[PDB]
């Protein structure tokens, strides 16, 4: 159905707080991090780590993988109830989760760890992953079904030393599953021409600048690359995943990345975690290979820290930024939805906004002007005729005893009238 | 089987049940006004929350909720909300309680623009309305999910008002019985004061028993507890029927709740005045309602400075906590519910496994200076093993959000260990 496409400056835009069912928990002194959610075909996947304390450096207390239905609650607008959770023994263990609807299931694969997170201790972590395969309907009596915990052996990875799922959720062609990933691979290997960093119309910048940039730090062992993992259904026995690595136009640090189906085909975020920090996104060109058709947007940055701030487009060495996807929710004239945090060099100031390339048409703050948050992920659908969003948004520092996002639902607009 | 032995051993293991709801919006909120019913493998669930003071805040949402209760994989009990119903306005819904029928919890509330029709009964115009919610919704139905029915209908015999009261009710065939009060005119309140048991009590008066029946001494009407009868196999008219409490130990109407326990009806009503003991028994007859009271001597009630804990002489107090008990196994008579173990506060929880005379086993669930107050167990069979939760208001130390606590506890087959 038809969306306005004028830009209006016209309050049609009324963000609601979703209604969404968890297990409810009365400990205070809690902060709620590392948040997936995942929306595919009236079914959701979410997850989160509890830590007691600190956001940053509690002591984790309880790591939790949820499934469950979108449904409409009676008045034509979405509700979200969880139907089957899962938890590890050991809550530490399990980072970077991604989430793939197919059928009946949503496959969520974790990277496993000793070590804490493998970003920040690449060499130190020896490579293992492990998929957790939740049923979207559970069913009494059955085996298996519900619940199937699966450690990964097999794993093709290519040139790269060691692979890994970086975002939040993938996609299904047919029975072969795409989640979003990462190669580590050794500096010493990476192949790069120095001559194709931008810095012509950079004063303060130097040619190095780009491979550097490749790297969590300068001098780091491995740089990182975004990319998918393929795991293939049809072959119905030993799980094997193969690594597929993004192309090389306009490469930029491997980062969380997000591949989605919208209006029929498959689009992609990632992501800007270094200097080219104008939004990454745009519908894929091929998938294996995987190679994006990045838009030429210009109006949709994010906030950074002093070497890379916000609309930052010369090379400099950085890994700053923040996760703030966005969804397509129209490819004739290619309008997109997603959250914004509208601040140079703090994570502040979450707004809602529709936007094509050049031009934000309209937009709504979601919290105050002075409001810390991180990382949105927005996921979008038909409701009846109706298309609807809803977004996930990190809110910190609020002075809560339990720190937690907040999921909003927005109802896009027709007219651009009221 | 299950243990019938009075012991001291901890062979009690109360576990917090996982249990999902929407999550709240906001911190400074109260969480209160609960129901809780659990009924064939499903669940039906209320609270009103309000922001600041539970008894005097901000009212801000209404929920009433339904779901599955089920064997989460290692033969624990686990709830799943399911369906979801909020009212526009949270402030004007009263006193809801809960029955299961044929896919539908059916739960029957009191509308009012007065505020609570206990604190206000001669403002209150009287309006009960139901909210019918299916357990396992379809989609792209009709009526089904979630059906709002406005009573018109209502027989009350010689009261006045007549209103639900209680948090659950039963279903015999196609004919739901919810537990409730009928509003009666002191005036015609027919009652012989040679009746009210003052005999062994030096300073208590006749007249005491009967002034005790409303919520004061001067009240305008007097509450009398009783069932409200709603019969499906009539369409056309969803009319309700009221039934008067029999008089055998009589009480002022209080909140209660009917259940089928092992094939059979049994009643609690709480104690809000001077007859502080537990009441609680086999149903003996439901049209007209006759309760077995048994006389149980071991599970009374935290009172005030009027009427406290343990008192049988008649006096003229409406005080008291709402504290029910589940009756687990008929041949011995033995019940499970959560005690205040408190003289004249609300405090100290204890759940507890009890015979008319005797508590075998029990343990406490906060420590001993915890407070808290309202109590709704409910108890059934998982794979053969007895189960009950138990929803409990508490308010902690210092609580951003104050929320009541639900406990699953299996009932222990051996005694020792
Ligand atoms: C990184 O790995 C080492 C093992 O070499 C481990 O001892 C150390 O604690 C890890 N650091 C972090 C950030 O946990
Ligand atoms: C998946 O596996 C089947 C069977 O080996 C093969 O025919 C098919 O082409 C594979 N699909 C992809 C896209 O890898
Ligand atoms: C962006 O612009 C470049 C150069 O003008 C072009 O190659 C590319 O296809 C454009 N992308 C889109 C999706 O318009
Ligand atoms: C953020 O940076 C841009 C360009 O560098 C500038 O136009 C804008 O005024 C800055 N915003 C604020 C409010 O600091
Ligand atoms: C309910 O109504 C039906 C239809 O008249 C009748 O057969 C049945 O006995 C009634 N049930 C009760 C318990 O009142």
């Amino acid at each position: 159905n038809q969306i306005c496409l004028q830009k209006t400056t016209s309050t049609i835009l009324k963000p609601r707080l979703i209604s969404y069912t968890l297990p409810i928990n009365t400990r205070e002194g809690v902060c709620i991090t590392d948040p997936l959610l995942a929306v595919d075909n009236g079914f959701f996947a979410y997850s989160h780590l509890e830590k007691i304390g600190s956001c940053t450096r509690g002591i984790a207390k309880q790591r939790i993988i949820g499934v469950g239905e979108v449904l409409d609650r009676g008045d034509k607008v979405p509700s979200m109830f969880m139907t089957n959770v899962w938890t590890p023994p050991n809550p530490s263990t399990i980072h970077h989760c991604s989430s793939t609807y197919h059928e009946d299931f949503y496959y969520t694969l974790c990277a496993v760890s000793h070590v804490g997170d493998p970003i920040l201790n690449s060499t130190s972590w020896t490579e293992s992953l492990s998929l957790i395969r939740l049923a979207v309907r559970p069913k009494s009596d059955s085996g298996d079904y519900n619940q199937k915990y699966i450690a990964i052996t097999k794993v093709e990875r290519g040139k790269y030393d060691k692979v890994m799922p970086y975002g939040p959720s993938g996609i299904k062609q047919g029975d072969t599953l795409y989640f979003p990933a990462v190669g580590f691979l050794p500096r010493t290997e990476f192949q790069y021409n120095d001559s194709n960093c931008p810095i012509i119309h950079c004063k303060y910048s130097k040619a190095e600048n780009c491979r550097l940039s490749m790297g969590v730090n300068s001098k780091s062992h491995y740089i990182l690359r975004s990319g998918l993992l393929k795991y293939n259904l049809s072959l119905g026995g030993d799980i094997i995943l193969q690594f597929i690595e993004i192309a090389d136009n306009r490469l930029t640090i491997g980062s969380p990345s997000k591949i989605y189906n919208s209006l029929g085909q498959p689009v992609f975020y990632q992501a800007s975690y270094s200097w080219d920090t104008m939004i990454k996104l745009g519908d894929v060109d091929t998938v294996d290979p995987l190679r994006v058709q990045w838009r030429n947007n210009s109006v949709i940055s994010r906030p950074g820290q002093s070497q890379c701030p916000r609309f930052n487009v010369c090379p400099e060495v950085c890994w700053e930024g923040t996760y703030n996807d966005a969804f397509l929710i129209d490819r004739l004239n290619w309008v997109s939805a997603g959250v914004y945090l509208n601040s140079n060099q703090t994570a502040e100031n979450p707004v809602f906004a529709v936007f094509k390339d050049n031009e934000i048409l309209y937009q709504v703050p979601l919290a105050e002007d002075d409001t810390n948050a991180q990382k949105t992920i927005t996921d979008c659908f038909l409701l009846e005729n109706v298309i609807w969003c809803i977004s996930l948004v990190e809110i910190y520092d609020t002075g809560d005893s339990v720190i937690r996002p907040k999921l909003f639902a927005v109802k896009i607009p027709a007219q651009c009238s009221e």
